[PDB]
């Protein structure tokens, strides 16, 4: 089973010249629990941001051209990276952009961290069709100390 994972501002915007404007620590701790000992799946400008792979993950980069670190899988179709992580009970799709639109048909759930905050970006979280998926979790927060906007964490599975 496939599940997607993603933070969204106003307007689904998801990033902004390969980086994500606020700054969400409750996210992090979010991301951080659901993503922890199982593979994750991200595309190329993804990693690139990174830079480093994620501890106590399997982590797999969607590329066409061949990879260039040894210290991560790479795969060059949506077929591959799916049958790279073997037969484990959930797989992780952390983004970008074009990486989740190829796997929302797919996925069976969604994570989502919607927050309150508007900002410009250059990417958008795909458009997904509310009838076909249910909210089985959902969870709002107003902002704090530590986080500079209210957030509501929401998990919706496919019906
Ligand atoms: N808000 C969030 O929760 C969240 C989570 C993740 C990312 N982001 C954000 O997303 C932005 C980047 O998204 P993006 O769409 O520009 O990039 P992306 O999805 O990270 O990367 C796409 C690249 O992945 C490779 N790829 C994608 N599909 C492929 C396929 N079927 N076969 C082979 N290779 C494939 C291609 O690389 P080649 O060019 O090498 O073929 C493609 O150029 C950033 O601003 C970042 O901050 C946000
Ligand atoms: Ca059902």
């Amino acid at each position: 089973m496939i599940s997607l994972i993603a933070a969204l501002a106003v307007d689904r915007v998801i990033g902004m010249e390969n980086a994500m404007p606020w700054n969400l620590p409750a996210d992090l701790a979010w991301f951080k629990r659901n993503t922890l000992d199982k593979p994750v799946i991200m595309g190329r400008h993804t990693w690139e941001s990174i830079g480093r792979p994620l501890p106590g993950r399997k982590n797999i980069i969607l590329s066409s051209q061949p990879g260039t670190d040894d210290r991560v899988t790479w795969v060059k179709s949506v077929d591959e990276a799916i049958a790279a992580c073997g037969d484990v009970p959930e797989i992780m799709v952390i983004g970008g952009g074009r990486v989740y639109e190829q796997f929302l048909p797919k996925a069976q759930k969604l994570y989502l961290t919607h927050i309150d905050a508007e900002v410009e970006g250059d990417t958008h979280f795909p458009d997904y069709e509310p009838d076909d998926w249910e909210s089985v979790f959902s969870e709002f927060h107003d902002a704090d100390a530590q986080n500079s906007h209210s957030y509501c964490f929401e998990i919706l599975e496919r019906r």
